[PDB]
C-alpha cells in the first residue's frame, strides 16, 4: 500500500445544478468508482469545528472509565462503548467509541411513543455536546451538498437523495483507536459501513486503509444476511492508505448507496491498523429519515425497499446484543412500533 496520492475537491456552498455542479457530480461518482474515496478540502470554519470536536474527544477519553461507562442510555444507542483494550490479550482489537445519534428528549413524541433507538444523548458534559452538535451541523450541510451532487452525477433529479434525508437519522462514531499491543496486532478487520454516506475525519496519527473498486471482483451485498462483507479481501491487494492530510474530510458510499445504485457505487471496505500511539477519528453517517425507505434507483421493475429505521435498529441490536438499549427493546417489545411504521 502507501502508493497513491488522492485528490481533494472543494465543494460549493450551494448546489443548484449548473454545469459546474453537474461536472463536480461527475467527478464525485468517478472518484468513488475508481478510488472508493472522495476527499473534500474543508475551509477554516469546517476545520476549526473538526479540531474542537477532536479536542473534546481527547479530553473525554482521559476521564476515568467509571465515569465514561456512566454515559449510557437504555432508550438510544448513543453513548459510550468501552474498547476492552486493558484486557485484550488474545482477543480482537476494538476502538473506544462514543456514539452520537439524534438527540431527542423524553418530551419528544417519538420517544414517548417508544420508538426503538429514540432518546437523549448521554453527553458527558455540555462543552462536549456543543462541540459535537456544531460539528455535525457542518457535516450535515456537506452531506446535503454531496447527495445533490451524487444525483446530478447519475443524471437524476437533484433532490433524489435529499428527499429521503429530511430530519435524517444522522449519527456519528467518535472513535479512539488504542495503540497496537505488538507488531503482530491485527487491528480492526475489513468491513463496510451500513449507511448511506460516510464523512470521516482523522488526526495525524494514521491507520485507515480502504479498498477501491476492483474490476472483475464480486462484492457482497452487506445489507443482506448471508452476504456479509466482514473480513472479505482483508488479506488481498489492493488497499489504499488514507494518509492523514490537514483540512480534509474523506467521503465514502455506504451499503445503502450500493443498494440504491444497484452496485454502480460500491460500499467501500475499511480496515484500521493500530499505530504506536492512540488514533482519534470521527465517522459521520449521513442517513435517510428513520421512517424513510431506500429503493433501487435504476431497477424500476423491482418493488424492493429497505426501511431505514428497521435497518439501523437491527444493525445496532446485533452489534450490541447485551447493551441495556437492546435489552429494553426486547423487554418492552419496541420493535412492534417498527412493524407499524413499515405498514405505512
Amino acid at each position: 500500500s502507501h502508493m497513491t496520492n488522492l485528490q481533494t475537491f472543494e465543494l460549493p456552498t450551494e448546489v443548484t445544478g449548473c454545469a459546474a455542479d453537474i461536472s463536480l457530480g461527475r467527478a464525485l461518482i468517478q472518484a468513488w468508482q475508481k478510488d472508493g474515496i472522495f476527499q473534500i478540502k474543508t475551509d477554516s470554519e469546517q476545520d476549526r469545528k473538526t479540531q474542537e470536536a477532536m479536542a473534546a474527544s481527547k479530553q473525554f477519553c482521559k476521564e476515568p472509565l467509571t465515569f465514561k461507562s456512566s454515559c449510557v442510555s437504555d432508550l438510544t444507542y448513543s453513548g459510550y462503548v468501552a474498547s476492552g483494550e486493558e484486557v485484550t490479550a488474545g482477543k480482537p482489537d476494538f476502538p473506544e467509541i462514543f456514539t452520537v445519534c439524534k438527540d431527542l428528549s423524553v418530551g419528544d413524541q417519538r420517544v414517548k411513543a417508544g420508538w426503538p433507538c429514540h432518546g437523549p444523548v448521554p453527553w458527558p458534559n455540555n462543552t462536549y455536546q456543543k462541540s459535537m452538535k456544531t460539528f455535525m451541523e457542518e457535516l450535515g450541510l456537506a452531506g446535503e451538498r454531496l447527495l445533490k451532487l451524487t444525483a446530478l452525477g447519475f443524471e437524476l433529479p437533484i433532490n433524489t437523495f435529499t428527499d429521503l434525508t429530511r430530519d435524517g437519522w444522522h449519527h456519528m462514531r467518535v472513535l479512539r483507536f488504542p495503540p497496537q499491543t505488538s507488531t503482530l496486532s491485527r487491528g480492526i478487520g475489513a468491513h463496510t459501513d451500513y449507511g448511506l454516506l460516510v464523512i470521516a475525519a482523522q488526526d495525524d496519527v494514521g491507520g485507515l486503509y480502504i479498498r477501491p473498486p476492483v474490476e472483475g471482483e464480486k462484492r457482497n451485498r452487506n445489507w443482506l444476511p448471508g452476504e456479509s462483507s466482514a473480513g472479505m479481501f482483508e488479506h488481498d491487494e489492493p488497499w489504499t492508505f488514507v494518509t492523514p492530510t490537514p483540512g480534509v474530510w474523506t467521503v465514502f458510499p455506504g451499503d445503502i448507496l450500493q443498494f440504491m445504485t444497484g452496485g454502480q457505487l460500491l460500499s467501500t471496505p475499511h480496515k484500521v491498523k493500530l499505530n504506536t500511539r492512540e488514533r482519534f477519528a470521527c465517522a459521520y453517517f449521513h442517513e435517510p429519515n428513520f421512517e424513510a425507505s431506500a429503493y433501487p434507483l435504476f431497477e424500476p421493475s423491482a418493488n424492493e425497499r429497505i426501511h431505514y429505521g428497521e435497518h439501523f435498529t437491527n444493525m445496532f441490536m446485533r452489534c450490541y446484543p447485551d447493551r441495556i438499549t437492546t435489552q429494553r427493546i426486547n423487554k418492552e417489545n419496541r420493535l412492534a412500533h417498527l412493524e407499524d411504521l413499515k405498514k405505512y
